[PDB]
């Protein structure tokens, strides 16, 4: 039941995809400012708009997020995000 995260290129799951089961300060593998749907597998995980944990943050519970918007977040603003 480790923390786990799928974050997508695209809205409904679709693009590049990059499953996290740590911290990513850059937010995975070319993914930076791309991520427009999210499915938290377990843990609870947060998203921030500036690399490095910078910036405004959001954070996200198991579930599943077709559009990041929908988790509160901009399109294509995510930078980095960790467990917390
Ligand atoms: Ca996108
Ligand atoms: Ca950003």
């Amino acid at each position: 039941n480790a923390a786990e995260v799928i974050v997508y290129e695209h809205v409904n799951f679709g693009g590049k995809s990059f499953d996290a089961t740590s911290d990513q300060p850059g937010a995975g593998d070319n993914l930076n400012d791309k991520i427009s749907s999210i499915k938290v597998k377990s843990g609870t995980w947060r998203f921030y708009e500036y690399i490095n944990y910078g910036g405004r943050y959001w954070d996200l519970g198991p579930g599943e997020y077709s559009s990041v918007e929908s988790a509160g977040i901009p399109d294509n603003s995510i930078s980095s995000f960790r467990q917390i």
